[PDB]
């Protein structure tokens, strides 16, 4: 008998929380690693039959479509109580760390306090810096995908292509990373990009400067980024993937994810890291969408159509 | 209650631990932040204007000093037996976390399986390869002076006077950090230095793959950096201070130091990072001397006479 963990989270952040859980509990544990997307179409192919235990997802929108296409068990109240925040309607899956939409610069070319306050007014902005060819983005990274689907719910399909069509005619670099991404920032071929914030808790931890600028509170441009896992209903294993769903919220595991890995806990009593927000304050940035439910669908025809993909 | 912590570890570290410390205890926590030697001047001769119950130190040569001065309670085997290794020879501090000393070198420029088995053959190493003007260094650095003073516990001042002299007859290029060191690694400016380990563990975390060299176990290239708090015999909060040592050694405490801050971990209950050795690799690099007795006056003197610092 084995625990099986199907894994839309990458392997250098899963894999050393499992070594542990291992040493610690006895419970063999192996590990598929996917692309959420991936990961729902084969937990989907294989039916009755698949092994998986566990989808622990990078996304809230790939936990929030395996619930909505039955895959998911409901959880006991003893899960669902421990995170401070996110926890979805359909109570079939655990928010585990939360990520933030952030804007990264280069503190020695642009002032915080000229920095605008929505996403929306980036171009206009971009413009009065004279940034044409001096932005970065990332059109293909899922969380920038997640962060114009989010655009999409609060303002609407025209309101996000306008702004997709905008970005476009900035010129704007594309890097197939967001460390690329910042590297650029930090030698001065672009002054800013959207990205996620513990890309920039890592530059800054590495003793890069790196300036980390949030929107006004609610604005699409600080998306919150939920991560998290469920319950197959195929496990045959759920005293095991239920200690280790306990495993994830514990405060050791939470300090992983916070150290580790630079992404928020969701629970009380971790220790925090100095170029973080106070758990209050990072809440307070996302608006209050229903982020099992982000219409990708549309980003992505938005992003095809407006030639960002 | 309260505590009164001298921290000889720098705020950014030490600062949101306390704080998760004192929300989960209810201990009003204060502590003064200082180097291990402004520390040590004050313990042994300066005084206090109110009595301190730690002292956490950044360095077992600090610690080491404080216990040849008798300004420690002794310890006994309930704190001493969770550590893996490293408990002093004194008995009178906890070990806490450990670093490594290691050769940071930059991967795309430089063949690994080139790099010399010591670090006594780096500047051959250096001369053959045709690296003049393309090696860094730290004179400045503290743990690069614990190094020096490793150096002149194995091998003497005459051995280690040499090897400065021929590291300086490779124009070697000085740094005021170790940051600093490691930009320049990845920009080109040098090649190769030797930093602490977690350094390049930072480096790697935001995308920079910069390579971590150890040399052969036991050389002076590797020397182990161990960092610990010991009771002072001026404490009055001793169930705080007793119980903030335990809490120092705790699975949350420890996967802080690994995850925060990047360091080696002393209990095995702790999930690592893929940028980390398993845990007895890295006991086994550092030669066996007795850490709190290292001759860190003699590498202070040698360095400034050798016109390195």
């Amino acid at each position: 008998p084995t625990l099986t963990i199907y894994s839309g989270r990458g392997q250098s952040l899963v894999e050393p929380l499992v070594k542990q859980f291992e040493a610690e509990t006895g419970i063999r544990v192996q590990v598929r690693y996917s692309t959420d997307a991936q990961i729902l179409a084969a937990l989907q192919e294989e039916g009755s039959r698949s092994p998986a235990d566990l989808f622990w997802a990078n996304t809230a929108g790939a936990l929030g479509q395996a619930s909505a296409k039955g895959l998911l068990r409901p959880l006991g109240e003893t899960l669902l109580e421990k995170p401070i925040a996110f926890v979805p309607a359909s109570r079939t899956w655990v928010p585990v760390t939360v990520r933030l939409r952030v804007l990264a610069y280069n503190p020695d070319r642009i002032k915080a306090e000229e920095l605008p306050e929505s996403l929306l007014d980036l171009p206009r902005f971009a413009r009065e810096k004279g940034l044409v060819g001096r932005v970065g983005w990332t059109p293909t990274y899922s969380s920038f995908q997640d962060m114009v689907a989010g655009m999409i719910a609060l303002y609407g399909e025209e309101k996000t292509r306008e702004w997709l069509l905008a970005m476009k005619a900035l010129a704007p670099k594309a890097y197939p990373s967001n460390p690329a991404m910042l590297d650029a920032i930090r030698a001065g071929e672009v002054d800013l990009g959207s990205t996620n914030h513990y890309y920039v808790v890592r530059f800054r931890r590495a003793g890069y400067r790196l300036g980390m600028h949030h929107f006004r509170d609610g604005d699409a441009g600080n998306l919150a980024l939920v991560t998290g896992a469920g319950l197959l209903k195929t496990s045959k294993n759920l005293a095991a993937a239920t200690r280790f769903l306990t495993y994830l919220l514990s405060p050791q595991a939470q300090q992983y994810f916070v150290g580790n890995i630079g992404e928020y806990p969701l629970v009380k009593g971790v220790a925090l890291d100095p170029n973080l927000l106070p758990l209050e304050e990072a809440l307070a940035k996302s608006p209050k969408l229903d982020l099992e439910k982000l219409p990708l669908d549309r980003a992505l025809r938005l992003l095809r159509e407006t030639g960002v993909l």
